[PDB]
């Protein structure tokens, strides 16, 4: 589900969509959420009702509009749990970033703006995080299970800006070597942070995932809220 009339233009022309959540008071500093692989749907909408019942402003792009404008999949469902594979396989990584600084461009300046911005992203929408962070386009970047950071480990001195990483231990897509060399290769530059739940493995954040674990999600969320705080007014 997107919010009608809604429409972000990146650099390169491509115009996609997105669900916003105005604040409860305003102005206030705006969330840019990265979604998972499932588009903006159910978990994004308790994303945004989420951070906007915590005094932000969110947008959720539509990053799948390349591809399947307004794809909204239900992780539940065997054959939508297979589009979403399809269509993250073909997901054009740099075009992602792309449409996230264009989001994050759109988030500084709506009437509800406080002119800081920060991310949050989940799975696919983690490994973005990261990109996004390492290109410097906001203020605070939050990433909860990205796939494939040991690979971007090269660009870990180009962040500049705070970056939280939440991590399972029992996600087996980043088994131990691939820990390891996350661990090492973060722990270089202090603006990188990166928990690990030992008890949780992907998607350990989301209500409706097999893999909940509510103290891993409760505590990672209240490091996520206490790191965005200081974008408060």
């Amino acid at each position: 589900m997107l919010t009608e009339g809604i429409s972000i233009q990146s650099y390169d022309g491509h115009t996609f969509g997105a669900l916003v959540g105005s604040p409860a008071k305003a102005p206030a500093p705006v969330i840019v959420i990265a979604q998972d692989i499932f588009g903006v749907n159910a978990f994004m909408r308790e994303t945004v009702s989420w951070l906007v019942d915590q005094g932000y402003a969110a947008v959720c792009p539509d990053l799948y509009a390349r591809q399947a404008p307004g794809t909204a999949l239900d992780p539940q469902d065997e054959r939508q749990r297979e589009q979403a594979y399809k269509l993250w396989q073909a997901f054009d990584m740099e075009a992602g970033v792309g449409d996230l600084e264009a989001a994050i461009r759109y988030a500084r300046h709506q009437p509800y703006s406080n002119g800081k911005v920060g991310l949050v992203g989940y799975s696919l929408g983690g490994a973005l995080a990261f990109l996004v962070a390492a290109k410097g386009y906001v203020d605070r970047a939050v990433g909860y299970y990205g796939v494939g950071l040991e690979k971007q480990l090269n660009k870990v001195p180009e962040v500049k800006h705070p970056a939280l990483f939440h991590m399972g231990g029992q996600d087996h897509f980043v088994p131990a070597p691939s820990r390891q060399l996350i661990t090492e290769g973060f722990g270089a530059n202090p603006l990188l942070q990166v928990h690990w739940y030992e008890e949780a493995g992907h998607s350990f954040a989301r209500t409706s995932s097999s893999g909940y674990v509510a103290s891993a999600a409760a505590l990672a969320n209240e490091r996520t809220l206490d790191f965005l705080a200081p974008l408060q007014s």
